[PDB]
């Protein structure tokens, strides 16, 4: 469960938030293959309730309405064609698992999902699936309004209703057996993995049970006896009941605490600095590496939606957010997934986007394509910080130093740093307010790199910066405070 199963050398996964199959089949081709990224995670592949009020917002897809694999993203033919061709080039696919609940008890019975099926949260009937009234824990919670309502009570957590949607009884045998149904269906298909979405929400033991019933991974891309790769989406931020550690045995989880800790130290707030990076990882209270997923941002507190709230660093915040992802990519601490989002109308009424509903790019309800640009970058909205060279050059970075350990690190006492991985890579920071002109042991061999920061090796040629390492592994480094981006990295394969 703790391996991504992904391609040797493949050290990443990209979350395409809210794309649809047919596009993302193509980028896997186009460019996560000969780009070397490891995986993508996509957004809940089954049919879920649509909302027309707000009008067709993102969050709708985290209610589920049955388990058919029909959705704004496409049809089971689509997704089934995305799996393969995604698989035949080396990029794995990890699904977006809902099975904690179905859609919200107050949202009207009829036909409004995404693949027409009929449902009455009313009465608990989900006939698609089919669910009813005794697939569902209104008995088991005892609280007055029948949701959550206190978070230091983690029976309440586990059997209410969390934010009114319909809580599944997944300590039955019946309800385990239809959720391992539609996961062993997908694994057939060819999906690596899943996220384990709202896991805090179940016991761990319920959600072993089910694993307990799922296939080995399809033996016509994967070694035979391989287990599907599962990471646990568990909002552990430190005084709660419910520790992430409950679900070690499960397999790895999501490290909250990890992009809310990187963005409060890259914005320098509550006093911290760059400086104290240094023993960065489990040092700093977070869950072994070994068990963690790690990320800047998601889908969730992108928003303001989700764990880490204010400094949470996002694509709107650029230049810091470069900075950020491109040292998460670099240090070796946990497994590493990178955002790719889309643009929506931001409209703030005192500390909060009313728009933050928003769904991704459409022409009424449909889903309009990712198009891509001369210059490679994507149109129709959609960000694509997969694309940005800063961000896609850091991802090959890793892959290079996959395995060198963290040395050779350098600090000036405030937002000046800089670390090696073995002698396969080097990157050196600048978030102080002056000039950056200094002379550090790279540990690196002798000879010209191109910083792939600011630009790429092409055929014995940088675009960029060129970095000249000398016989003792020495370089200088200068980096102004004003610079776009304030840092440089050089590795192995960028040298000329
Ligand atoms: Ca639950």
């Amino acid at each position: 469960q703790y391996s991504p199963n992904t391609q040797q050398g493949r050290t990443s996964i990209v979350h395409l938030f809210e794309w649809r199959w047919v596009d993302i089949a193509l980028e896997c081709e186009r460019y996560l293959a000969p780009k070397g990224f490891g995986g993508v995670q996509v957004s809940p592949p089954n049919e879920n309730v649509a909302i027309y009020n707000p009008f067709r917002p993102w969050w709708e897809r985290y209610q589920p309405v049955s388990y058919k694999l029909c959705t704004r993203s496409g049809n089971e033919d689509e997704f089934r064609n995305m799996v393969t061709r995604c698989n035949n080039v080396g990029v794995r696919i990890y699904v977006d698992a809902v099975i904690n609940h179905m859609c919200g008890n107050a949202v009207s019975a009829g036909t409004s999902s995404t693949c027409g099926s009929y449902f009455n949260p009313g009465s608990r009937d989900f006939p698609a699936v089919p669910y009813s009234g005794w697939d569902f824990n209104d008995g088991k919670c005892k609280t007055g309004s029948g949701d959550i309502e206190n978070y230091n009570d983690a029976t309440q957590v586990r059997d209410c209703r969390l934010t009114g949607l319909l809580d599944l009884a997944l300590e039955k045998d019946y309800v385990r057996s239809k959720i391992a149904e539609y996961m062993n269906h997908l694994i057939d298909i060819g999906v690596a993995g899943f996220r384990l979405d709202a896991s805090k929400h179940m016991w761990p033991g319920d959600i072993k049970a089910i694993l307990d019933k799922l296939h080995n991974l399809n033996s016509n891309w994967f070694p035979a006896g391989s287990k599907p790769f599962i990471y646990q989406e568990v909002i552990d931020l430190g005084g709660e009941p419910i520790k992430s550690s409950d679900y070690f045995g499960n397999g790895r989880v999501t490290e909250f605490k990890y992009g809310a800790k990187l963005g409060t130290v890259i914005r320098k707030w509550n006093g911290e600095k760059m400086s104290y990076l240094k023993n960065w990882g489990e040092g700093w209270g977070f869950v072994p590496s070994d068990r963690a997923l790690v990320f800047v941002d998601n889908h969730d507190n992108q928003r303001g939606h989700g764990a880490g709230g204010a400094s949470i660093l996002t694509f709107w915040d650029a230049r810091l957010y470069k900075m950020a992802v491109g040292f998460m990519l670099a240090h070796p601490y946990g497994f590493t997934a990178v955002m790719s989002s889309y643009r929506w109308p931001r409209q703030f009424q005192n500390g909060n986007d009313v728009n933050d509903w928003v769904g991704p790019p459409n022409n009424n309800g449909v889903i309009k394509e990712v198009t891509i640009n001369p210059d490679t970058t994507c149109g129709n909205d959609w960000v694509c910080e997969h694309r940005w060279r800063q961000i896609r050059n850091m991802v090959i970075f890793r892959n290079v130093v996959d395995g060198q350990p963290f040395t050779n690190w350098y600090d000036n006492g405030s937002n000046q740093v800089a670390f090696g991985r073995g002698n396969r890579g080097f990157i050196v920071f600048n978030n102080d307010d002056w000039s950056f002109s200094l002379t550090l042991q790279t540990g690196l061999p002798a000879g010209t790199y191109c910083d792939v920061i600011s630009g790429d090796k092409i055929n014995g040629n940088c675009t960029g910066i060129k970095i000249y390492v000398s016989d003792d592994g020495k370089a200088h480094f200068s980096i102004s405070n004003s610079a776009e981006d304030p840092f440089i990295a050089i590795h192995a394969e960028s040298k000329l």
